[PDB]
């Protein structure tokens, strides 16, 4: 019996999701946005605050990610590709800002276990964002000044946000682009009768990332909406207005993961 | 916050799967199989052992599912329904006979959720039976003498089981084991997971109706990133077609 | 070059569907609704008129069919199975009462391209219905008095329809539009195919059918124009099983 | 009444498709094969001839494609995005080079119908390949020397095609590729009793493409197999070999179809 996740197999092929190190290319569309603090804060786990500065502040981000791990998994696309959507709210931990993570949806059942693991609370989900093809012509935008690239996530068949950015200038600081910390919250409950309110795990985690490295960033402006859904609450953070708008390539390594309470 | 499973949020509905009761009725189109007693006893996990009368004897079965809770949720059937493919293999613990489960496969990420919860080591997949429909005809089966059904499972664009089964007569106990398993990133203890116990499924008000049964033919598909094919179907018994529901509200820790 | 869809081919199998007998069996749970006349009008084509008594009525309708053909193709449940939501409006074809149908969404590829030749005008769709299970239990209505099913419809993840209905009581041919346009420079507005039709049916049945209540609804989607017949009241809600074999279609 | 293809409608929104221009821009992975010419010559249309040449050659292609049309269509990917895989074989029209187009897989259902005015014969499927990324880093392959790029096709949950390439050079003649000509047959029957021999459109067209361009370029080796699936026959046309393997941006725009 091998793997790291389930199911585990004789061989060790079978599991969702082999041990680290997973790697990720990706292109990301981004929407700063604006919604009512208090909202924010009825997200949070305990462990973060209000950030005394931000609140209500967020990131929309639509990503388009390869994943690949030790032996050329990205030739599999069918299983290594999978497209993203997820927001970060503005928050404090112990006096720093961190961004916090409350929902996330992905197309994709092995980056869905992968998140698990590291604490995002994925769901599955549709998600689609405009590509810019170098090729250029009527069917692409430019990835430079003007370039528009709208973006959409849906769950269980509702859609539940759009949005579209404008490019106007390059990124200034492009190593400042999620200079916050994103933490989340490993959760893994438990269905032995009488323990269904206490969990088997549940720890509030900071992401870690390796190697990070950004390219292509793109500012701008953005318009985007969340849309009321049923089984879901991301319509409850309401875009009462939007920020900046975001285009850029990531990379990234995971190998670790910080555990900061149980 | 408030949920069970992940995400959890303000007000509880967010969560993939809310804390139960869950109840289930589905419709199970089954097969009665054969491997090697070796491979299936390569799958089975540190607690249990060879099954000493039936050694490489499994099942396999297609199910269409519904889900609710004690909300009428399945009247959401883009959330409530979904089709499971899984296989158990015959095995002993502690000197009486259980089914283990190594392999399965939903359509649904919720139905995902739950499984993982119970120890069903759930992936995605494409999973479709034959249907039986009241009205007659052409269109579809009897159920009864003679009805053929058939039923595939697919994982990533691959097809990995295909069955089919023809009843011949009106029907006149094994535990199903899993392993609950969750694993740990924090460096250093990818090999020390932060959960990882047998258990064996328990299951409420359990009822079975309208079952057949009748003969079978069974084959599994080799396909990337899966092993079910490993286990090769040496040979088939019995084709079986029924109803089934149950309440979950609990789970033994073994 | 064999097969009767698209692709044909040295053998006829890749075909989307073979020639006709096509057999169904399915499940439906419907609603009667009643929207603007002057709407349900708007989307009349050349030939029908409105119904000079019941304009504005339509029939919205969520099924669960398998199809076959000659040769038990119901035993691939992967391609023979599918889910369909489609409306039809009330109107008239030279004095008589038919029922148009405008808008009309499938889970399937080989039901869309069956639709289409049919007249049918099939895009995709996510489409699910409440099933009632003879084993019963909490996991399932039963169908009879305060049964109660639910149905939704999406259209490029988009929510389109989403209808219930509660079971009270036991218990018009179908005008479409073959389509098919021409791409030659000067002829976009020139189709090759353009005709009405009436839809033939073979071999009928119905079985099972209860009546009562209903909710139903059609939002606003991009791309869409459903929500245009807005819901302006229900009448009744409905549950049957049907069965029918199309060999025939009838053009007008 | 209002619209291009099915539904038509009171504003033109609901069809699958407006009318042209339909505007593309894609990314491909191609693979240049070689089948049995037999087998080739069984798929072809009366019309086409068997190249004298190279019978029994074709090229599979997987695309990443964005469609648009006259409003900025591309803005909304969740209609305008698809995954194409499809496969052509070389044969002569009248004595001329020419690349029929027997079987076409796609993940969109717009795309479905825009297939079918154009004569592809579009199925659904489930296309999928390796993308490069200017960042760089080991979750992507380079787009230049060394590459490498994998590509997979399903069909109702059967995979029927895999391939990898690994790039070595740039296209010495991006111009070039693909200079034959596509060929394809507009097919639709009818349902009218005892007319179910005789379609109402069945005529062989040749594909028109406007303002077409190519960038980035690049031609290694490849490996490809299609493999036997239920209700398919792409595998009947068995790779006995394959040739160069292709990586290349492609854009055009769809106004016009020449009927033959």
């Amino acid at each position: 019996m091998k793997g790291y996740t389930v199911p585990l197999s004789p061989r060790g092929i079978a599991n969702l999701a082999p041990a680290p190190p997973w790697h990720y290319a990706g292109t990301v569309v981004g929407v700063e946005f604006f919604t009512d603090p208090a909202a924010a804060a009825a997200t949070l786990p305990e462990g973060l605050t209000p950030d005394p500065d931000s609140a209500g502040r967020g990131v929309a981000m639509f990503i388009d990610w390869q994943y690949s791990s030790t032996g050329l998994e990205y030739l599999d696309p069918a299983r290594s590709q999978y497209r993203e959507f997820l927001i970060t709210l503005d928050a404090h931990c112990n006096g720093a800002p961190v961004a916090w993570c409350p929902y996330i949806y992905v197309d994709n059942d092995a980056a869905m276990a992968r998140g698990w693991v590291q604490g995002f609370p994925k769901k599955l989900g549709a998600v689609h964002q405009t590509r810019a093809y170098s090729v250029g012509g009527p069917g692409t935008p430019v990835l430079g000044p003007g370039g528009q690239f709208g973006a959409t996530a849906s769950s269980a068949g509702q859609r539940i946000a759009e949005a579209k950015i404008t490019l106007e200038q390059p990124v200034p600081d492009p190593a400042a682009l999620m200079s916050r910390p994103v933490i989340n919250l490993r959760h893994f409950p438990r269905l032995a009768a009488g323990q269904h309110d206490q969990p088997a795990v549940h720890e509030l985690v900071m992401s870690v990332l390796d190697d990070t490295a950004v390219s292509d960033a793109w500012v701008g402006t953005a318009d985007l909406a969340f849309l009321p859904a049923h089984g879901e609450e991301l319509a409850d953070l309401p875009v009462r207005r939007t920020g900046k708008g975001f285009h850029f390539d990531l990379a990234y390594t995971v190998t670790d993961l910080m555990t900061l309470a149980d």
